[PDB]
């Protein structure tokens, strides 16, 4: 797990998620795979120190972690990246779901008393539409989180 949040990484993220798609395979669930990217750590990291900015990515990692359910996978992908799998979901409860999931990664968080906040871009890849394998539906909403920022 990543030391500094407590989640899965993203060798355990895989690990993990490739289960669950086979699991939606045989149960002819969908899978939704998030691509959460969160800028705003470079200018945190340059005026309060990288330890400011590491104490926003904690917070920011409990938060989430408490509005997603126990059987679903948040993973920090990378430095600033997470991603999560949402196991059995329709695109009708998507609206609500990355409401829900902007609202939390955007709550600011005080650090002595600075208010520092992160602004979330989130692309979305769904099981099996968009790939057979976590690789593949990863790099769709990736893709996608990039395209709509252009
Ligand atoms: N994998 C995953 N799927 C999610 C998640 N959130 C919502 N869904 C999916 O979206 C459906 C509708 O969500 P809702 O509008 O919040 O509508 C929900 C909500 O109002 C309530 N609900 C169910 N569980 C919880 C919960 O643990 N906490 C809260 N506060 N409400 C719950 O019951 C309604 C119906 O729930 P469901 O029949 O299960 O139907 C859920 C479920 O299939 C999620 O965090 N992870
Ligand atoms: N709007 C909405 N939010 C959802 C949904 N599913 C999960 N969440 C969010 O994810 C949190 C954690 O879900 P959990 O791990 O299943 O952990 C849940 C679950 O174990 C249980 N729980 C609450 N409501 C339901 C429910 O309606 N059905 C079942 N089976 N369990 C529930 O209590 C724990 C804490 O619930 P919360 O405090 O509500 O905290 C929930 C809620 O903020 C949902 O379908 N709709």
């Amino acid at each position: 797990h990543d030391p500094l949040t407590g989640l899965p990484n993203r060798r355990y993220f895989f690990e993990l998620g490739n289960r669950y798609l086979d699991l939606a395979k045989r149960e002819g669930k969908k899978v939704f795979v998030l691509f959460v990217d969160l800028a705003g750590f470079k200018a945190i990291n340059d005026t309060y120190g990288h330890l400011s900015g590491d104490e926003v990515l904690k917070t920011v990692s409990k938060r989430i972690l408490d509005r997603v359910r126990r059987s679903d996978v948040v993973a920090r992908y990378g430095g600033d990246e997470f991603t999560i799998l949402l196991y059995d979901m329709k695109e009708e409860y998507l609206k609500s779901l990355l409401e829900r999931i902007l609202s939390t990664f955007r709550e600011p968080v005080r650090v002595e008393n600075k208010h520092l906040s992160v602004t979330p871009n989130i692309g979305v890849a769904r099981f099996p539409e968009d790939g057979e394998n976590l690789e593949e539906l990863l790099k769709v909403a990736d893709m996608r989180m990039y395209k709509a920022k252009e």
